[PDB]
């Protein structure tokens, strides 16, 4: 063969039992595109940097007129079973369906499938899933066979497969795939591009940012994952939002799957994750996107356009340049800084906008151990995203927006902190409101209440204890049965925490009809529970304020307890290092002859002697005098000794400082001891105290006001798409 | 060659320059025995329990009249210094030089060179120390070359080196090695046997006893440690307690290092651990020998008898035997199971008797970091060899003893647990002699005694607290200057301790002259300091109780919050598991040719179709209904979640059996206002009650009382070896 330009591009046929379906679809059957009935194979050995420079090319300029496109779909996925994988592309495929029989349209039409390009980026060719890829062999883009991995002493990168393929799928069950090939199916060109070596995600999006996307120079640039499944029309409706030319990014809403007849919400730990998902679409999302600023929940379906995110957005993102604290730590945000450095990029003036009318549907977590390590991931970054942005916020006003918008920004900045300053010091509130309710109803009722308050705390101390030790030397998927217990122990917790209020609020009604207690009817329960069902309402989905909204409750104690203990130890995920130095010198001769074979024999009195001071010279050029440097550190064993020191200083700092308010509020820690002795001067210590009335009040009252801003921000929002519906009409 | 038996073994010949240095001894040179002047090489290439199985033999059978062993010595090192290796060698020397100018003696002589056998055991060919193997390079023991990795499908498991040498040091400096030749001078039989890859240590002495001393026989076994320095006569003092025949084992005293001049003693870390030694050679092993059963220091210097470690006691040293606890962590009480296994022999009657006569110098950290990674492996095998010994005390009662004995062994198996349970119990015992101290100071004078007991509380919580984040998540080496600090703030502690106790005692004193301070200063300075000295003076060695006995009360408070928290969350040094599948199929060709060559690529459109069809079944056979039990763990990766789950069981029993006694003596725990709560109905907190002047009396008694015993026990020991000195003199 003439391989071209230095690089290996082969063009194989398809099989032919797959041909003679495409042979049906057309009205005469002699011939066929050529792109209906080849699969271009090529090999990198190169950067995606430098993907144009080694005169590298795709299948779609060298048409005899070049093609435009106008969405580039990127699936990633790391050892996906084929039944996720499947739910992906049968989404992918309606909604391209859908936008062939538009009938007025400027820009789609019956030839737009010409536009949309999808790209499967797998990730490792040792670990991707052997039925998945099969699959992919099933509809014409992968034939086994050429995998050469060298070319002139250049390791291969990457491979490519592309194929314009015609069939789509019609029916996913729970274990089987439904293939057909009709007259009413649209042809998808698919850009398989599998990978060598497994090296995480962020390198996966650098293929695709970098690489095919600086070739077909696509209008916007879609992000997926396989396992979420599309709407029936979320593509179109997501592409409507950058009508405007301000809009530089968009993501829509994610739903759980509830199985089959909602089957699925039996399930404690699946109907609680149903009620946290609708209550972050309802309230968060609305009052983020109404002064211009989202961060994209994890999985869900997002879209950036392409002139928005090219310059300094993206080379902040990939490389964002030692050990300082604010560039090595900066990977644990994953896409949320690429959101952040779009809006406050110089000279221009862009914004995130929240589409509502798209949704995409996954599924969740069933079990104990494989949910923990989950939100692990996701704590760790909605942590580290936002002190990020408050500590650089005065990049908004070197950009290009106008004056309202900068002053607007500024203030979604600093709500943003508010609510992570919250969530910081939610330890130590649950015990104070656990503590100071137990105690109180023990002194003005006793009887039975004198006892359970002493029999719950030793039943909280050693639940908690046991946490740090089992999540700084263990791993959850070893001792699952012990947090299975620890989650029941922490409901009936809270179930003892409700009654009491309920019986004192009660017992002080009939007292003054026949206040800590008094008003903590009025706004716990009035002005929180309520502006939730409102918000419900206007959002035209009331239909899980009872479905599962016991379940999120009892499991609202196991939110900030089990899941940000164990998120807190492992922040790196560091492995630090064996290695070894092997003898390379070994493989003295096999001696595999039987006998008689000598080899070679030194016998040379010379050579001996001369060996024998060669090791008597070493003895000699000993002296210490001049103490070298030790060793040090290679690169990856140095990092890793960093990682474990900025890992134990947020581990202390959190327990410190939320000991401090339990230490001035409950005057533990030694200090009533100290007021006892100096009044014993000028001799006893009071039970509870009038601070304990104060704070009470107080950490109710931020609770109710957090939920009357997300309110007007949820209600502002649809008054506003309510009349842009209108005017649009 | 002529392999001998399906062995090689090489004959090689000796440098010319050194054969001329043993020229000169002899009267005529002319002729030199052939033991002088050849090397034998040998690959054994089988297991240590089957080496005469394969027709293996050493250099001591094959002679004109078979030569018998009276002592093995054995040497093993593990990448150690050329300086370390050699002060261990010099010490053997000496010994042997001595032993042959004894006139009067039935056994020795001056041809008894022929009965010692010293044997170095080095683990790991590419792990020793390149200039350490100079060092037996240089006395006629390791030639370079033959180093043969494999015969006949047969990889080698160990090299054996074996040369008698002529070559003795003479000076151990500094930086250099002292090498002499001369007319009085003793012949070594050295037996260097290097292991080719690393195996621990455990598996190095079953060469040794299961190996070479399977054809030696020899009459004793001697344990060394590279680095550890005999005395002059210390290999013939121990020698003669095995003169009755009821001794089998023995060890001699270890002492510390105080370089040249005693210079090292201005190391507050190094003076600590020289009155630690002590201490233990006069308290503790005296007291064990006089009942019959001793436990050897680690590094220390120890001989047993071949025929008593014979059989059982050898069998469950090795393999000892499924995950269960007797068994699964018996390996991490070393050596210490063949000394209790010797004294309960069935229908036997061993004892270990303890010599004082025979002492051996070795060197001590001198850094904190180095310092706390030696005592982790010490105080995890003292504390479980002690719980093994208690839970099957019944299996003396099966030996061969006499009456007297067996009950003289009952009582001093329950003594020792006795001392156990006491150091399991110290960490809630110095908090709250601590606490007890400082309080009571602060209601009777006031002043500033008030705000000290409280800065003091705060300073004690936040070390304790960051010394178990340091040690379930990090290593020692990295964080070295926190640790630093921490022993210094513990030594303030102790000195501000110290100070109160004394102000209160003279205060007490001059309001009576002119109650738990008055019997203060009569049991803890006055029959605990005097009883050491006393015991001192007794042993003749009363020069360390001013020398440095200061520093090793300011480093006391870092003994029991240091190194017991480091030594309890690493018990078993785990490392989990990466693995990694790589794909088996792979080079794919090399496509190395420039162009024109196409190798083979498959263009038969039966076998593309037949590909085809063979990726589309896939698809069709994967009916999940037989779920398979999942992958479970091999063997590697399921023992380390097993060696996890018994380290955690162990640090959270230590935890809380510990902070129970603190709820029981301060009424903390809530437990206090529950009191308080009982008598509102029928409403204070008392600062100190009568529980804390109880236990504070019954904490210093047990310490002065275990400080008794050890005092009639170390008086009996020398009463009776005077009158044996009397008697055989
Ligand atoms: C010997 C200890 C064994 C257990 C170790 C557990 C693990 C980690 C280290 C813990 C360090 C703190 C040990 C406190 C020991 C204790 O039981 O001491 C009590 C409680 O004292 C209090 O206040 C209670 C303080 C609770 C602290 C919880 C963790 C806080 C982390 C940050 C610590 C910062 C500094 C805190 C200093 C106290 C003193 O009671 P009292 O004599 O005043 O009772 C007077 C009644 N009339
Ligand atoms: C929100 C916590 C953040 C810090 C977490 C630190 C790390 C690990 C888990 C610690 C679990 C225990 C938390 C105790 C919280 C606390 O500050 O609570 C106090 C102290 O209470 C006491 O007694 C002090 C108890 C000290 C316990 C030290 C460790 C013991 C380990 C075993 C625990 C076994 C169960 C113990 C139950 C207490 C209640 O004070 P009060 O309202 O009675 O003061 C009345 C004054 N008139
Ligand atoms: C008569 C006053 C004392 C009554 C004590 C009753 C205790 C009942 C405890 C029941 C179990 C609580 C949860 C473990
Ligand atoms: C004088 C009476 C004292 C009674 C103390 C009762 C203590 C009960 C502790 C229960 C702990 C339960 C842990 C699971
Ligand atoms: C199979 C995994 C189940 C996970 C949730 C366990 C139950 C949590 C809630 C328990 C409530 C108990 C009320 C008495
Ligand atoms: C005079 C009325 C006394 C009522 C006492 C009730 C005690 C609490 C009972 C329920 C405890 C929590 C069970 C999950
Ligand atoms: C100095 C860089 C390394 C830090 C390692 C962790 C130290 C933790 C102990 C000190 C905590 C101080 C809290 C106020
Ligand atoms: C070599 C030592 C490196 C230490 C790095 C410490 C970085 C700062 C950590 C601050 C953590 C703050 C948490 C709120
Ligand atoms: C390292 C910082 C330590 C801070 C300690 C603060 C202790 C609490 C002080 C409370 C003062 C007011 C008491 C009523
Ligand atoms: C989550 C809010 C943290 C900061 C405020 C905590 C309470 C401060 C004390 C309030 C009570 C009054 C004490 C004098
Ligand atoms: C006049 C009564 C109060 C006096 C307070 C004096 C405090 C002195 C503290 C000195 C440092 C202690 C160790 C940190
Ligand atoms: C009403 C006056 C209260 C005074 C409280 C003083 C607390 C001092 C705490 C010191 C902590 C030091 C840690 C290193
Ligand atoms: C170089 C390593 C030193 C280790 C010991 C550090 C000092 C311990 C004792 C401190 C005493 C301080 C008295 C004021
Ligand atoms: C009336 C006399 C009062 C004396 C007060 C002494 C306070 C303690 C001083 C030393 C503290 C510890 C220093 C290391
Ligand atoms: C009374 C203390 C109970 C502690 C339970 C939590 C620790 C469990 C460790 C793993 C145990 C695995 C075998 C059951
Ligand atoms: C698979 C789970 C294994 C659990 C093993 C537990 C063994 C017993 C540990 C007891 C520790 C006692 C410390 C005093
Ligand atoms: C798991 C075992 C828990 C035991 C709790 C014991 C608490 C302390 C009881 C003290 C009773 C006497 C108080 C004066
Ligand atoms: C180290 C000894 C542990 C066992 C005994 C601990 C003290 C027991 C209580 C003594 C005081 C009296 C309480 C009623
Ligand atoms: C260089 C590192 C700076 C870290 C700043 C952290 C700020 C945290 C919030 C402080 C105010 C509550
Ligand atoms: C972010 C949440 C912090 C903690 C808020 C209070 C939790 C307990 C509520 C109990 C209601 C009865
Ligand atoms: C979550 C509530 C659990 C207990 C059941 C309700 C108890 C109400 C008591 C009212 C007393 C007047
Ligand atoms: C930032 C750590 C928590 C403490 C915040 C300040 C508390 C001041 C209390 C003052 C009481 C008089
Ligand atoms: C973050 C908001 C903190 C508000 C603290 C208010 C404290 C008020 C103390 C006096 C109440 C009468
Ligand atoms: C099978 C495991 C048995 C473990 C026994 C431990 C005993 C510890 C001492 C109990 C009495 C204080
Ligand atoms: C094994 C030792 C346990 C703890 C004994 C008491 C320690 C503090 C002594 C203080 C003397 C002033
Ligand atoms: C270890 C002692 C440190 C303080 C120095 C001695 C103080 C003695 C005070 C005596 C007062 C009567
Ligand atoms: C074994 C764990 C520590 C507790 C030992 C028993 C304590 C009993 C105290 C009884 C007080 C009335
Ligand atoms: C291990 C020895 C424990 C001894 C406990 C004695 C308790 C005595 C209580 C009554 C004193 C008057
Ligand atoms: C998943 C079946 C119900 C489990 C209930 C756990 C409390
Ligand atoms: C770059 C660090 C800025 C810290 C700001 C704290 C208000
Ligand atoms: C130029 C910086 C202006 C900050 C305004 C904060 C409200
Ligand atoms: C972007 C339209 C003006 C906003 C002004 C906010 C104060
Ligand atoms: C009144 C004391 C009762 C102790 C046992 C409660 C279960
Ligand atoms: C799946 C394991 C369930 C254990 C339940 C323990 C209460
Ligand atoms: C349309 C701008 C709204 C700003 C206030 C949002 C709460
Ligand atoms: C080793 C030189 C003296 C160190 C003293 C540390 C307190
Ligand atoms: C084999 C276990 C014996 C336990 C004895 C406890 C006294
Ligand atoms: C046969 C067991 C005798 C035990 C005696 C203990 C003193
Ligand atoms: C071994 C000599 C007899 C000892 C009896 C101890 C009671
Ligand atoms: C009397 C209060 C003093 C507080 C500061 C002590 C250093
Ligand atoms: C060797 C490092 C010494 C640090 C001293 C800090 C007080
Ligand atoms: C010679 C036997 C002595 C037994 C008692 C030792 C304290």
């Amino acid at each position: 063969f003439k391989l071209w330009n230095g690089n290996f591009v082969f063009d194989s046929p398809i099989s032919k039992t797959l041909l003679d379906q495409y042979a049906t679809t057309t009205e005469n059957a002699n011939t066929l595109p050529n792109e209906f009935k080849f699969m271009r194979y090529q090999a990198v050995t190169c950067e995606p940097n430098q993907l144009a420079e080694k005169n590298f090319t795709v299948r779609q300029l060298k048409y005899l007129t070049p093609r435009e496109t106008e969405l580039m779909l990127v699936v990633t996925m790391y050892n996906e079973d084929h039944i996720l994988l499947g739910r992906t592309l049968k989404g992918i495929m309606d909604n391209v369906k859908y936008m062939v029989k538009k009938k007025n349209s400027s820009t789609w039409g019956p030839d737009a499938w010409k536009k949309i390009v999808v790209c499967i980026i797998s990730d490792g060719r040792s670990k991707i899933n052997e039925r998945s890829l099969a699959l992919l062999s099933s509809l014409g883009c992968y034939q086994d066979g050429f995998a050469k991995d060298e070319i002139n002493e250049k390791k291969v990168a990457m491979h490519v497969y592309e194929h314009t393929t015609m069939i789509n799928i019609t029916n996913i069950s729970e274990s089987e795939v439904s293939l057909e090939c009709n007259q009413g199916t649209v042809p998808i060109q698919l850009l398989f591009c599998l990978k060598e070596q497994n090296q995480k995600k962020i390198n996966s999006h650098r293929w695709a940012f970098e690489g095919f996307a600086e070739l077909l120079r696509p209008n916007i640039v879609t992000l997926l994952d396989a396992g979420t499944m599309p709407g029936k029309d979320s593509i179109y409706q997501l592409w409507r939002e950058f009508r405007n030319p301000n809009v530089g990014g968009a993501c829509g809403e994610i739903r759980t799957d509830l199985g089959k007849r909602f089957v699925k919400l039996l399930n404690p730990l699946v109907a609680s994750q149903n009620f946290e998902y609708k209550m972050s679409n309802i309230l968060d999302k609305t009052t983020e996107s109404n002064f211009g600023f989202i961060t994209v929940l994890p999985g869900a379906f997002s879209a950036y356009r392409f002139e928005a995110v090219r310059g300094q957005p993206l080379q902040k993102y990939f490389y964002g340049e030692g050990f300082h604290f604010f560039s090595s730590n900066m990977y644990l945000a994953e896409d949320r800084i690429l959101c952040f450095e779009v809006v406050t990029k110089k000279n221009c003036n862009w914004i995130l906008k929240y589409c509502r009318s798209s949704y995409a549907s996954t599924d969740v977590p069933e079990r104990v151990p494989e949910f923990i390590l989950q939100r692990r991931r996701w704590l760790n970054g909605s942590f580290f995203a936002s002190v990020y942005s408050f500590c650089h916020f005065y990049r908004v006003w070197s950009s290009g927006h106008n004056i309202g918008r900068k002053l607007l920004l500024t203030v979604e900045f600093f709500y943003l902190f508010f609510n992570t300053l919250i969530s910081w010091f939610s330890l130590s509130s649950f015990f104070l409101v656990f503590r100071i309710l137990t105690v109180s109803i023990a002194l003005a009722y006793h009887s039975a209440f004198n006892v359970l308050s002493v029999i719950f705390l030793w039943l909280y101390g050693i639940c908690t204890l046991s946490t740090f030790i089992l999540s700084l030397g263990n791993k959850p998927k070893s001792t699952e049965k012990f947090y299975v217990l620890t989650c029941v122990i922490f409901a009936v917790m809270m179930i003892y925490m409700i009654f009491c209020s309920i019986f004192m609020s009660v017992k002080s009604f009939q007292n003054i009809l026949k206040t800590e207690a008094f008003r903590d009817i009025v706004i716990s329960l009035g002005s929180t529970y309520c502006l939730y069902l409102i918000s419900s309402i206007i959002y035209l989905q009331p239909w899980h304020m009872l479905t599962s909204f016991i379940q999120y409750i009892l499991l609202s104690p196991s939110y900030i307890n089990v899941l940000n203990i164990y998120a807190f130890c492992n922040v790196h995920d560091l492995s630090w290092g064996t290695k070894g130095a092997m003898a390379n010198p070994l493989g003295k001769i096999n001696t595999t002859e039987d006998g008689t074979f000598k080899m070679e024999v030194l016998v040379s009195s010379s050579e001996i002697q001369a060996n024998y001071d060669k090791y008597l010279k070493v003895l000699n050029d000993f002296d210490p005098k001049s103490e070298s440097r030790p060793t040090e550190p290679s690169y990856d064993e140095k990092k890793t000794g960093y990682y474990a020191n900025v890992r134990s200083l947020v581990i202390i700092f959190w327990v410190i400082t939320n000991f401090i308010i339990v230490a001035v509020v409950l005057e533990t820690g030694g200090i009533a001891d100290y007021i006892a002795m100096k009044s014993i001067s000028t001799a006893e210590i009071p039970l509870m105290t009038s601070k304990a009335s104060i704070y009470f009040n107080v950490i109710l009252w931020l609770v109710a006001l957090s939920a009357l801003i997300r309110f007007i921000g949820c209600s502002i929002y649809m008054i506003v798409r309510f009349f842009k519906k209108v005017t649009f009409r």
